[PDB]
């Protein structure tokens, strides 16, 4: 029992996992302190879907602040360095060559049967007589020798954060694996967990491991699972599959709206996150209003923020970069608003209408003071963090996450006009966002907090910008930041401060296309303006 | 006294409007009555000045006398006892036989089309042949006259030939008067006509006249064929038929594709004329392609000398010139002094239906807006119930079009509003636009500037609230230019301008299929 369970040899495994929750007002919290158990416990975060709000699928406070700041340490070393390729992974998509599993596995057959057994069983059981599930699916780098270990690490994880938390095993290597009647002593669990955690109970996770099923029973069967797999591995066979996760996953969307009329779609929402609380994909046309800090006036500023929230605007842009130093011209003025923020004697109630800041820089020593003196919620980055990719390391501290944008551009603003072939303009640049994506989320960044934006400007002719706004619809499944305001392009589709009154006003234009191609977040100059257009065309789509 | 269905055509695009009001002239003068029309369409299969001045005079008189009711057109539509025929009247399989041989004796080798039905005292669909073949020839493809129906009547007449002396006796019955060209031209007679049930441009015209007309000789209602001949071209060939067979209105004088464009029109209220024309200039300068004048001392010396004084230093790329009135007399003197070229009328000619009668005249047809309300300002907040808000006013224009058409306005110069904020509380205006589709057959024309409803959408005080006002209308111009509403009665040209330039310019699409062509290119590509 206790032999190649706890064998020294360390190894590197892939695991995917999945993770619900039911509290939807601390959904964000609840998996993200998770994810940070995951990164602490189980290995390194090389993968993440986006956030769902689902439909349950039965049938065929702040203790969690008071648990981080008590948590026992890893006996394996967290590495935050930055990470181009992961070969383990690679390997466990293709899918090949890695080491023997040192628990008993089943061929298909034996798989099939078993898992429809306990399928039939649970239907049965749960035919007895709600609220919505929040998911996440997740990639592991795991250093846990095998599933088993690791679902008493997770259980451990479960215990700690005591419904609140359910942490699956969806996939471990190319393992299939069905043993059925498990019990492990007291002191068997202790050596496990003592392996991977400097221990400082055990009585609950006795009881609660009955049986391992490698894949997860449930994970063909729930449109939640598949749905989330869908945007981490589409491409991925495992043995016990009848196709990969991308076909699986359209067979069940069509499945639904052929043999039952419904569009599952509807009531399973993706989720991007701005700050800490659940955004529905596409459900709001958010307005950032710009901050441009060059002059020095921090009090005047700081002013200008307030009119900005007054007038409408759910984000603020600041940026010093377009003698003094950037730091100096944005941080005093991040200071000064968190103090007069705070000396609101107005309602402490009235504390849900702060706005979410985002900071629009390149500069890893900007961002960095922000980010350790509580000044900033988002990082707006215009190279989509290619002109330092150690910022990336600071969007992630122990249990937080901060969100991104990532912008494409070419060049720096004397090359950029210079820079104007594209191949095939729409699709070079949304790959592009993709493969940035796919590096922050490969380097651990929650999926669902990033943002991209097509880069309205920057090494585009005003045709190009315009055709870029054309095909915006390419951007329908992602979280989308747009940045038009008072471009030189807009002014180039009209037939000098009339010149700048036209060109505020075609923008307004550019805010309604948005509202109607549900744009989620639009960055603006005049708020006031973009707020009323907002409003009348959300007026107009209310049916009373 | 009969009832006459004609259709009227021509090819000639710049002045198809010109060319078939013309015609309508002559028809009004010559046959009777034009007592229905349809709209104007382009489908796919000039010393004018000179012949009006020096025109014949009918034998019969010519009374601009408003009605509500016609009762042989009624009994046309049922269709009961009439008039017997005076002609050789061939029954239901020998009518079709001749008119298949006719068809396929033809089947061996832009076009603006025109229905109308005319109350006639001409005696026999011959007779106004010959009248319509004499029509055709004062005006000398460049137009083209056909009598589509004549009462019930199934007529063949398989050759017919007619001297001078026959031909100009038919024509001193009805005129006091070459007929060179006129005798090889008539060869046959046939009612109806062999093309009626045919050709898609006729049926498409009948339609916006007739839906429920049953002839003995055709299988169906003119509806039901109608819609066939719309499915059958999507089911068998995949072509959407209306893509090239469009709708048309006319503002002025110029053609104008009913759903293509966003017509901004510039408000001018007067209270100085110096400076009332200036901005008139100003609003043509900023985008505007109709102006709208309106007093409404008295309104006559707010309105006239205005556009007499602009009149003038235009002569010193015209807009349309539109006048918010309800005032006969105001309006008859612009019209004689040719001061503007639209009546829009509040009260939708209700509050004098004599207006209708200045729409006309010999050579000239004016367009008008017909909008919809209750009450006066003073008490139209209060006069807010409805059966059916959307249908109640839909109907309500409705009713109204049926009207002037009734009269012999040109369908094709009607244009409808739902007069937002007029008897309306602001959910009502705001449902009114939700549900504006209601209108997509119709030409609209609607105004939502600076009105109160805008401002309840909305979560130095006065002077916001009046910023905010005019952004809440851009995005209503924005709201407009995606439904295509045709045309949209503003204050502020420039802003609203401003949005439909850059609206125009995102849906320009270089090349229609580039979007799945680029997507299968990446989607090719390592
Ligand atoms: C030399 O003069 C010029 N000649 C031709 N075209 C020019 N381009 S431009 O006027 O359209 C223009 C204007 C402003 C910008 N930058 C503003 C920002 N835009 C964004 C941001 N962040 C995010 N996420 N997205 C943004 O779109 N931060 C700042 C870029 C281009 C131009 O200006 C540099
Ligand atoms: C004295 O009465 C009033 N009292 C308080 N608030 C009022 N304000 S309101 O915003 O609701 C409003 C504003 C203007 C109007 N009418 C302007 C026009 N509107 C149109 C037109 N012609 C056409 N064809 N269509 C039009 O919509 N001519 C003039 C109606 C309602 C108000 O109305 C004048
Ligand atoms: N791949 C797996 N991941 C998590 N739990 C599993 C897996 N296979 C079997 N189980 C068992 O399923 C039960 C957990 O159910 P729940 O409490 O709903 O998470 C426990 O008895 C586990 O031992
Ligand atoms: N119902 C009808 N209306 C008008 N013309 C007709 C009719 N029936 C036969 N025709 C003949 O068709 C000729 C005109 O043909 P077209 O102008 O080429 O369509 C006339 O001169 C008539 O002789
Ligand atoms: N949609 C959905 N349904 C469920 C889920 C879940 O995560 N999502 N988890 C369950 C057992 O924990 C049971 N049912
Ligand atoms: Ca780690
Ligand atoms: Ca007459
Ligand atoms: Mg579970
Ligand atoms: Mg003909």
């Amino acid at each position: 029992i206790q032999e190649l369970i706890l064998s020294e040899e360390n190894k590197t495994n892939i695991a995917v996992l999945n993770l619900g929750t039911n509290d939807r007002r601390n959904a964000v919290l609840i998996l993200e302190t998770a994810l940070h158990l995951v990164e602490k416990y189980l290995g390194k975060i090389i993968n993440t879907s986006y956030l769902y709000e689902t439909v349950p699928e039965y049938i065929v406070v702040n203790y969690i602040n008071e648990l981080m700041q008590n948590l026992e340490e890893s006996k394996y070393e967290e590495n935050k360095e930055l990470i181009d390729k992961c070969e383990e992974y690679e390997t466990f998509l293709k899918n090949g060559k890695v080491d023997n599993s040192i628990l008993k596995e089943v061929n298909v057959e034996n798989y099939l049967l078993e898992c429809n057994n306990i399928i039939v069983k649970n239907d049965e059981i749960m035919k007895n007589n709600t609220s919505y599930f929040y998911n996440l699916t997740v990639v592991v780098k795991t250093f846990v020798n095998d599933p088993l270990s690791m679902l008493v690490v997770i259980k451990y994880i479960e215990e700690l954060m005591k419904r609140i938390i359910d942490i699956d095993i969806l996939f471990f290597n190319d393992f299939t694996i069905f043993m059925k009647n498990i019990k492990l002593e007291k002191n068997m669990i202790y050596k496990i967990l003592s392996k991977y955690i400097h221990l400082e109970i055990i009585n609950n996770m006795v009881d609660n491991i009955e049986f391992l099923s490698i894949p997860h029973v449930y994970t063909t069967h729930r449109y939640s699972i598949l749905l989330c797999l869908n945007d981490m591995i589409p491409e991925y066979k495992h043995n016990v599959l009848n196709n990969t996760i991308r076909c699986l996953y359209n067979k069940y969307v069509s499945r639904m709206k052929e043999q039952y009329n419904i569009n599952i779609k509807e009531n399973n929402k993706r989720i991007y996150v701005l700050k800490d609380r659940i955004s529905y994909l596409k459900e709001k046309t958010n307005i950032v209003g710009i901050l441009n800090v060059n002059y020095v006036e921090p009090k005047r500023a700081v002013q200008r923020m307030f009119e900005m929230i007054n007038e409408g605007a759910s984000v603020i842009d600041i940026g010093g970069e377009s003698k003094i130093s950037e730091r100096d011209l944005v941080v005093p003025v991040l200071q000064l608003f968190q103090k007069e923020w705070n000396d609101i004697k107005n309602k402490i109630v009235k504390c849900d209408a702060k706005p979410i800041i985002s900071i629009d820089t390149i500069n890893y020593n900007v961002f960095k003071e922000c980010v350790d003196n509580d000044l900033v919620d988002i990082l707006n980055d215009i190279s989509a963090c290619t002109n330092n990719p150690e910022i990336i390391k600071l969007l992630k501290k122990k249990n937080k996450f901060y969100s991104v944008v990532l912008m494409h551009k070419r060049g720096n603003p004397h090359t950029m006009d210079k820079l104007t072939n594209y191949d095939n303009l729409v699709y070079d640049i949304k790959n592009y966002l993709e493969q940035r994506l796919n590096f922050l989320v490969l380097n651990g960044i929650p999926r669902y907090r990033i943002l991209f934006d097509i880069g309205l400007g920057f090494a585009k002719k005003h045709d190009q910008s315009i055709k870029l706004l054309q095909n915006i619809h390419v951007y329908d499944e992602y979280p989308l930041f747009i940045g038009y305001s008072r471009k030189r392009f807009i002014a180039h589709c009209m037939n000098d401060q009339l010149l700048y009154q036209k060109n505020i006003c075609g923008g307004l234009a550019i805010a309604s296309y948005s509202y109607y191609k549900k744009v989620d977040l639009i960055r603006v100059h005049d708020v006031l303006e973009t707020k009323s257009v907002l409003d009348v065309l959300t007026k107009i789509d209310q049916v009373k």
